[PDB]
């Protein structure tokens, strides 16, 4: 059996290929301790106390590689309970990932953990293919990073790759610091579990945005309330649409960036014109921060306000797409046809970590 590990700024999803759905979904998260060993996700959050808390993947892009073993140990060994020796693996990574960094992986995994085979592929391609497509321009957000990436026939071009350093987590810090302005502190770790939670269950994307504040001003009917573990009820109106708004307007955190209605026009328009036609119609969203309630029907409003007036414009938002990036891997890795594209223990041995290329 091989085994997919589609790790993430956030969460790292790993499974077993041909499974529906990754068997452990967990928090991106190693703790050493603070006074000298190492923990990696739900635990190391619950002894938080005692460990300082890193995240070693950064908006995408692994940063802190003794750190990112520790993910990988966990992954292997407490999670999915195999020897890592005994299964091929594949891998994601982000768009635009240095080749420098796809050889390190591949080292480590061949090196440390001794995988008979492994394979990297780039994660918003991984999506693609889960919605059935080889062609098509994917908009992926988790809790780090956006892209736009768009594909053809099977292959992203990375020339018009679109990059947004604006995700989820922002989404979160910014929920928080509105609360914390009315008056509902929540500025330590337990505080931000809470109001992702928050984010999670209330926010929206509005169709029209000043439409939808005009109606918050006007009327308790957007009004939702949560219980917070001190026994206060906190009511949100507006907030439960301007949070995500931000992803529409990113200077709503301060940042001078276009938005992700914005970007993936843009992205389009880096494409060959004579394909441009089929990725308007092929829109596939991917990742966490796009399950917002209306984000597809406002990219679908905002693209056709940019796209020529007779361009057929779809936006595919499959209901499992906090998961679409590791069942492309899912399906890759379990296709009988793809077995000859596993970079072997053997080649490896042969040629070194550029093999990956
Ligand atoms: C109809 O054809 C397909 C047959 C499916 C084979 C297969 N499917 C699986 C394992 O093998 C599989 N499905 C799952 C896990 O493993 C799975 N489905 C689900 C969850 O997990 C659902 C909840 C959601 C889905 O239904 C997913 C849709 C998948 C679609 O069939 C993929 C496809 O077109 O693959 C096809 C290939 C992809 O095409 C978009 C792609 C990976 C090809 C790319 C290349 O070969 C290089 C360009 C595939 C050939
Ligand atoms: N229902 C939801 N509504 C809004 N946001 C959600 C929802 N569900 C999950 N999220 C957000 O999705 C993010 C996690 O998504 P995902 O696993 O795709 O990201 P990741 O792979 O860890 O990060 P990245 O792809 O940016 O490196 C978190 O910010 C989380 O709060
Ligand atoms: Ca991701």
């Amino acid at each position: 059996t091989a085994l997919v590990c589609d790790n993430g700024s956030g969460l790292v999803k790993a499974g077993f290929a041909g499974d529906d759905a990754p068997r452990a979904v967990f928090p991106s998260i190693v703790g050493r301790p603070r006074h000298q060993d190492s923990y990696v996700g739900d635990e190391a959050q619950s002894k938080r106390g005692i460990l300082t808390l890193k995240y070693p993947i950064e908006h995408g892009i692994i940063t802190n590689w003794d750190d990112m073993e520790k993910i990988w140990h966990h992954t292997f060994y407490n999670e999915l309970r195999v020897a890592p020796e005994e299964h091929p693996t594949l891998l994601t990574e982000a768009p635009l990932n240095p080749k420098a960094n796809r050889e390190k992986m591949t080292q480590i995994m061949f090196e440390t953990f001794n995988v008979p085979a492994m394979y990297v592929a780039i994660q918003a391609v991984l999506s693609l293919y889960a919605s059935g497509r080889t062609t098509g321009i994917v908009l992926d957000s988790g809790d780090g990073v956006t892209h736009n990436v768009p594909i053809y026939e099977g292959y992203a071009l990375p020339h018009a790759i679109m990059r947004l350093d604006l995700a989820g987590r922002d989404l979160t810090d910014y929920l928080m610091k509105i609360l914390t302005e009315r008056g509902y502190s929540f500025v330590t770790t337990a505080e931000r579990e809470i109001v992702r939670d928050i984010k999670e269950k209330l926010c929206y994307v509005a169709l029209d945005f000043e439409n939808e504040m005009a109606t918050a001003a006007s009327s308790s009917s957007l009004e939702k309330s949560y219980e917070l573990p001190d026994g206060q009820v906190i009511t949100i109106g507006n907030e439960r649409f301007r949070c995500p708004e931000t992803l529409f307007q990113p200077s709503f955190i301060g940042m001078e960036s276009a938005g992700i209605h914005e970007t993936t026009y843009n992205s389009i328009m880096k494409c060959d014109i004579d394909i441009r036609k089929d990725l308007y119609a092929n829109n596939v969203m991917s990742g966490g921060t796009t399950m917002y309630p209306g984000i597809a029907d406002r990219m679908q409003k905002e693209i056709t306000a940019l796209a020529p007036s007779t361009m057929k414009i779809k936006i595919i938002a499959p209901p499992e797409r906090k998961y679409s990036v590791w069942i492309g891997g899912s399906i890759l890795a379990s296709l009988s046809t793809f077995q000859q594209m596993w970079i072997t223990k053997q080649e490896y041995d042969e040629a070194g970590p550029s093999i990956v290329h």
